[PDB]
């Protein structure tokens, strides 16, 4: 008739793993198109959805099922404890100050590095060594992309692009090197943009054809705004799935972006192009949104490093998704210290968010590691192995387990075998936390006729996120707060939660799926399986790169940190980086530089 | 904007052009079997469904959730800045026990005069008369109960209780008389009466809400967290109170244990939902009860039946062990029949819960200095915001007139300066409010209602349901973004004034149609004129407060609302008790018993 639960006294011994994968049928081209326009029928498309909450268990969780705790809205973190052996950065300061505190947590630079993929200290060594200057990279940037058709359709990394702005900026950053007065260290340093964040002169269209109709662009987002002040070079609006509705990258308006170790396979989404213009080699990074892993799971198919921050540590204003309570704003680049660096450049909450949320002051980590590393050593790794080893391919689990033994080995951490419980009523909780506020921004529009103009990728999704009641949204909060005291026991045992990012590497793109999207939720389920929780609870997580399947596919690894300890998962990271080099130049790569 | 979609912002909105709107709310009044039958059609599968649309549509609900781009981001429970600390008042701990607050109250008032011993009597008047043993508890039990078995008000049709266990209060009173015999009384409250509204939970007494059926799926192992605050005081629990379902309606319309009657007219409504509480304190059986405000729940009937209700600041009071813990407006306020009454109360049972205390971060409860002249130079320095246009906008003129009269008294006796404000989107705060708390009362009940006990619910409630039940995610996303951009404006009037003074009602106790006492009714133009004013404490979370003020012509009583800025009870206490001192209760109702006598 109806079950019942409670948090705080849940038996951890008695936890199962919930293995059981969403079972739905692949749909592609003109099929999928006839079951988008059932999911929109006036009658029978609200039975459909129905019968599919009833038969993934949601109507079960939302509705048969007295939950005790009180709602939680948003993350709502305790206070924690310092971290350890970081540098303590105010809470006020500049990003161009914070980027000089930066460069002195980082290894001294040693000009014999100028495969491994370019670095942005040895871009910021080459332009001030005048061995070559930010317009020359900006010229051979441009020529890549007009050459090879990265602004255009069927694969473009950039759905919006000005070689003339880019030039602009890049002469501006020229004149201060001769000048001899850059900015800072990402003075000159290319960074792309992802299409649901503001930046000058580009319009915003989250990966749709339409949005800027209704939707206009006044000034940068926080995050570009930032970099702006820093002297960095916005290369354009990167491709993504449409509206961060997707995790594989699919985009029916621009064309699918491509993963620069395959191009027949998938970049991983929503950060898309992104990830792949990274990847490439074309510029040194990118910023992303992760509200489902949106900023890992592409980093992790296309072997780099996404950082997802604290929720409200990097302010969110321009983008669109700011109001919402899953995502964040994180880099994405080739190798840890650019994605620490651009970290420094962007962090730094809304107002709002500052004294709603009460952030700890930004930390960053001693990278040089010496006096070290009795830091690394002393962290407590959290793994649940159940959920550790559920993926796919052995390789995955098999590569990430090895990165565990060489982290006991070289510096002594201790690996703890952790439970999370109520894994399937976090991803209910997630889809309509995230789903929420994305068709509520949407829906003045939509209902104006704009809804046609949409995906059927996405139409999918709102026809289900238009079937979630007010009363399930209050029930799913309620969830939150089950999950973040789960997860903030754990963080009393073990400083990190180590997983796979991701369930699967890269999967190739069915040929049918590329003229109107798919709808294929046993690949979606295995890319989401480890990402969640970031989202849901606000926690800090990264992924790095630790190696390739049989098939010559990048792995990552995702470590998953305690609130506002972004300098820890990012020095462990460091750790794992030093273990476990990027060694495999992707078939899709261009020596910038030369 | 005025076309294909709709735009707005807030923190730009020139407070100039605001223009008052009148009530766009239209429906019709249906009763009896009328009613029924309109339920039953809301509850079918299809065309349920096109009839709650259309009224969305009707109402302007569906512009406003989905038509409507709204630029402010979420604000999800009331989110409080720092405020200026109050004037002229007396800080207490922040993990003081209710003894040791009570002790603090009563250094606050004026020193009691047994000179006095028409007027309610006070709780000091009780405590004087068990020590200097006039009287006993035991004694004030008996003629309580006495009252009750023989007018029936603990049964059917026209009950004040709904749970009464007449040995459970003997049984109380003789350890409390116990402790008066050997002189040591645990406080002020020893021996003081009150009343429980039936969503709190109160040893030994089930809790239904109201319903008949609630007690089968939740049970009651312990007292709720204001229960427990006021039993450590040495107060004697009556009983349970009759309300309105669920705290779904604001007249206390009842089908299930019958309507409790005003004391001041036994044909007309109490006020809702906390019927039950404001009737056994109007009527002067108890000295005071505790209700639940999500929507004026306390306000409202205390206004219509004469006497005096606090609702606290949004998470001052813990209401752990209630229906509504968990909720983004409801709060746990008290109810008695004079303001000094309801203050040692809000002593007694103050204090927030853990989770609370760190995600809201009250500041230090504090007490109104009513000693009090002068003193009465805090009163003269308060600004009183009056939006006129809204203030003006009720049924009978002799309401704004009483309430224009104290404004009038407050100026020429202590200096206060009215203050003229604009209130813009009173619109939208209702929209904001009907969803933030039809949502998690819907939620929280939804196992049981898929489980078949929809149908056991009145079809008042059941209409409410329907409604709820359109209610989209995303529309509740939406309703969030306007909780933020009412906030901003109500932050920014309480810049220039010190509280927002209206009527608490639109109109007085109104009538109860005999048709209605059967299965409900729906009649939305008696809940709108009722819930006019009584919005913004409950979506925001200020604390306001309801004080008698005077009668209309049929001689039915009028109240003044007083709400202030967060956490400042003390303040919108203080400034009641000038007004009561102004504006005594002076008739006696209809329905009194004078115990003590």
């Amino acid at each position: 008739y109806q079950v019942m639960k409670r948090a705080s006294e849940v038996d951890l011994s008695t936890v199962k793993y919930k293995a059981e994968t969403m079972k739905a049928p692949h749909l592609t081209g003109l099929s999928f198109k006839l079951f988008v326009n059932l999911l929109e029928a006036p009658l029978i498309g609200s039975l459909i959805v129905d019968y599919l909450k009833k038969d993934n268990g949601m109507t079960k969780i939302f509705r048969n099922t007295v939950i005790p705790e009180e709602p939680m809205f948003r993350p709502e973190f305790p206070s924690q404890e310092p971290e350890h052996d970081v540098v303590i950065v105010g809470e006020d300061e500049s990003p161009i100050d914070r980027l000089e505190t930066a460069l002195k947590c980082l290894p001294q630079y040693d000009p014999s590095r100028s495969f491994r993929y370019w670095k942005i200290r040895d871009y910021a060594y080459a332009y001030r060594s005048k061995l070559t200057t930010p317009l020359q990279v900006a010229k051979r940037i441009i020529s890549i992309i007009e050459e090879f058709g990265y602004d255009k359709p069927p694969t473009p990394f950039l759905i919006r692009f000005d070689a003339n702005e880019v030039i602009k900026q890049a002469e501006a950053s020229t004149r201060r090197f001769e000048q001899g007065n850059p900015i800072s260290v990402l003075d000159g340093i290319f960074v792309t943009i992802k299409d649901d964040i503001d930046c000058l002169p580009h319009p915003t269209n989250g990966g749709t054809t339409w949005l800027h109709e209704d939707r206009s662009v006044e000034k940068d987002s926080a995050v570009v705004s930032k970099l702006r002040s820093c002297g960095a070079i916005l290369l354009g609006k990167a491709n993504m799935h449409e509206l961060g509705m997707g995790t594989t990258g699919n985009n029916s308006n621009y064309g699918t972006t491509r993963n620069p170790h395959d191009p027949k396979r998938y970049t991983g989404g929503s950060s898309s192009g992104s990830a792949a213009i990274v990847a490439a080699g074309l510029c040194s990074a990118a910023l992303g949104t992760d509200g489902g892993g949106s900023v890992r799971i592409p980093s992790a198919l296309c072997g780099i490093t996404g950082l997802k921050t604290t929720y409200g540590r990097t302010d969110m204003t321009g983008s669109l998704c700011e109001g919402g309570t899953v995502e964040i704003i994180g880099p994405l680049a080739s190798s840890l210290e650019d994605a620490f660096l651009v970290y420094a450049a962007i962090l730094g909450s809304s107002s709002a968010d500052r004294y709603n949320l009460k952030p700890s002051p930004p930390c960053f980590p001693k990278l040089l590691s010496h006096n070290g590393s009795n830091a690394i050593g002393s962290l407590r790794l959290g793994k649940y192995t159940k959920w550790f080893n559920d993926v796919s391919s052995s390789d995955i689990s098999d590569k990430c387990e090895d990165i565990l033994k060489l982290l006991s080995n070289n510096h002594g951490c201790k690996v703890v075998e952790i439970v999370v419980p109520e894994l399937e009523e976090m991803r209910a909780a997630h889809v309509i936390s995230i789903g929420s506020p994305t068709l509520s921004s949407l829906t003045p529009y939509c209902e104006a006729g704009k809804n046609s103009k949409l995906s059927y990728d996405t139409r999918t999704s709102f026809a289900i996120f238009r079937s979630f009641s007010a009363s399930d949204y209050i029930a799913a909060q309620c969830l939150r707060r089950r999950l973040m005291e789960y997860h903030l026991n754990i963080f009393k045992d073990v400083d990190v939660i180590v997983t796979p990012t991701t369930g699967m590497t890269a999967p190739v793109i069915p040929p049918d799926a590329l003229k109107n999207g798919e709808t294929n939720i046993q690949v979606t389920t295995d890319l989401m399986r480890f990402v969640l929780a970031a989202n849901l609870l606000g926690f800090p997580a990264i992924s790095v790169p630790v190696g390739y399947d049989k098939e010559g596919l990048p792995i990552g690894l995702q470590i998953m940190g305690r609130p506002w300890a972004e300098a820890t998962v990012l020095g462990l990271a460091a750790a794992v980086e030093e273990l476990a080099p990027v060694t495999k130049k992707p078939a899709i790569f261009y020596d910038i530089l030369n």
